[PDB]
């Protein structure tokens, strides 16, 4: 807490799972909306939300490592074999998941979509005959391809890429048969938080089993991103700011997970190492996780005029004394066993 | 809401000071925000403070126009200018805030109000020549600071403070030890992060039996140090307050111009707020301007702690309105349209 911050205990084998939680920690506005869900009725021990509202509130107040058995327990990951049985987006999937159908009915329901959810359209486009089918979609986190990818530009590049649907592989067009035709995606929206799994993990069929590539893959510290909206809005353009880099070091779930973070938005970066948090450069927060095998798997962006309102003061102002005094008597009965 | 990102608020009849702190309560941004959190879908659409509150804050964040206030003033019964001859500017403040504050109980925002603008004092009777003492803690939401005979906020508060000797034809009843030489005073244990400090310049003169406007020269500054008048202070959050507002009034009764300065972010950029136009304007003409000495001058001011200002004056968004309060606050402007 030499940083003003203070890290999660390793307590067994839960890879990624640390790293996501600094990152939502940091998510001030997120953190603010837990702090108002009422869990006063929740059990203690089953509800995913009161055991965010507990390590949230321990990161803001403990000078001591935090622990996290009960969030665990709360969700029913407590092996090993659970995280190597879901990606990173899954585990923040469960947790945002929780934590919104919470907020239903009260004074902050939808923050979670205010915060993390963007739209696309998806189409099928006949080229010989006039027919389109359009799909939109919503999303909370965006997968992006990096084999055979210098950086992110290019992996934007790919994602809107338009797929040929011919030979074999022809549109069923109902009345119209078989046709050729393209197909994609295109972004409608950015949201203000802007979370983008690197998909690094990749399916070898030979050994019938995942394979983590460790090519080397750039990614900036300032995103602009307006050319890959559908329509761009002047006086709010999508320029998004590097928040968070999740890292791996290694090939497996025996590997090192850290993530880099500058919590407020200021290019003052630290490496969360569990227990240990610890200023460092900004290139060891990005340059140096470019790899070609410690590299990055995950970044959060926050898009720049937004920057003020995700990353609001959040202090001891903000915790209902309900919760203040249910977790602080929790820790005193801790403290007796 | 062209040239400088706020709107006014319409002059619609006497509500001599109101406007002022309509603004000064609005651009409290943690406030504002707790006030669109309140639970108001079941109140009376006229007859309810906090939603008319809500109502007066959702118009002065997203309306273009001078926005209106007579929902607002039915809605706590003054109508008439004598409400307004009959109230300091602080008893209205404490009306706004006391039903927000009640509205507010049993909910995720309970407290915003006293964890905003309350302090604690302190004020004591000691017998000199006996081992008697009667203190007496008590809580504030503002104070009223003496002006007559003072240059500056400093030596008002060097008043405020000051020991008062209880002596000859009035020495204190000490009970059991009959009458006795004591002194009395207050204390300051806590100032809050929002500091609402009125002037006394309209004080009781005995000759004409009445209250008078007081004009003299009165000066406060940009920056206040209070460190010195808490009884204990705290190296790690020192009581430094930056000043956010200065309400301001010339002429001599209620019939004169009620106009409040702003800079509301903190950042020392200043506008005035008059009614229905708002305006960039200097912070000489903010502060200095208002010390007094035809012109205006200064008989409420508003600092925020140095250390609270980045969570007090926090951005409030559209986003902070929920989509319930929106509809609500949506569908009463169309049938205002419709006349
Ligand atoms: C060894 C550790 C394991 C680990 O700790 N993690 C956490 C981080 C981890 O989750 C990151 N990651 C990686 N590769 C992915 C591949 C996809 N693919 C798709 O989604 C398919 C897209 N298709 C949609 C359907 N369409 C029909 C066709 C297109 C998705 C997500 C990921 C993903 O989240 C991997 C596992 C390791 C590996 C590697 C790096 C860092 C640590
Ligand atoms: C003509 C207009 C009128 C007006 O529009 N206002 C609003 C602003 C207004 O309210 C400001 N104001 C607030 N509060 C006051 C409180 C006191 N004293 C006390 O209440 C403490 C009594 N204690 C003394 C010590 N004792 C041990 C215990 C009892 C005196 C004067 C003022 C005062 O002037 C005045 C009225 C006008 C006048 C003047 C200026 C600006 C406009």
């Amino acid at each position: 807490k030499h940083t003003g911050y203070v890290g999660l205990k390793n307590q067994g084998a839960t890879c990624y799972m640390n790293s996501l939680l600094q990152t939502l920690f940091f998510t001030n506005q997120l953190r603010k909306a837990v702090y108002m869900m009422p869990t006063e009725g929740d059990d203690s021990s089953k509800s995913v939300p009161l055991a965010l509202q507990r390590v949230f509130y321990e990161l803001q107040h403990s000078d001591k490592p935090v622990g996290t058995k009960k969030l665990t327990k709360s969700f029913g990951w407590e092996t090993l074999d659970s995280f190597m049985q879901h990606d990173v987006q899954e585990l923040c999937r469960v947790l945002l998941d929780n934590v919104e159908n919470k907020m239903k009915g009260t004074c902050v329901e939808g923050t979670i979509p205010k915060l993390f959810r963007g739209k696309m359209v998806s189409y099928i486009q006949c080229k010989e005959v006039d027919y389109r089918s359009d799909r939109r979609e919503d999303y909370y986190d965006i997968q992006l391809s990096i084999k055979g990818k210098k950086n992110i530009f290019e992996s934007f590049v790919d994602y809107v890429a338009v797929e040929q649907l011919d030979g074999d592989n022809k549109y069923d067009a109902g009345e119209h048969g078989l046709q050729e035709a393209e197909k994609g995606v295109k972004f409608l929206t950015l949201p203000p938080v802007l979370h983008l799994q690197l998909m690094r993990f990749m399916y070898d069929p030979q050994t019938d089993q995942n394979i983590k590539i460790n090519d080397r893959f750039e990614f900036p510290e300032q995103l602009p991103l307006d050319e890959f909206l559908q329509k761009t809005d002047p006086k709010d353009p999508a320029n998004y700011i590097l928040h968070a880099v999740l890292v791996h070091s290694g090939d497996n779930h025996g590997g090192h997970y850290v993530v880099y973070l500058n919590p407020k938005g200021d290019g003052k970066w630290c490496k969360f190492d569990d227990d240990v948090v610890s200023r460092c450069t900004k290139e060891e927060a990005i340059e140096h996780n470019y790899g070609g095998c410690t590299n990055a798997y995950m970044l959060v962006y926050i898009r720049e005029s937004k920057l003020s309102e995700v990353l609001q003061a959040v202090t001891d102002h903000d915790i209902p004394q309900q919760l203040v005094e249910r977790l602080q008597e929790e820790k005193r009965i801790e403290a007796q066993k």
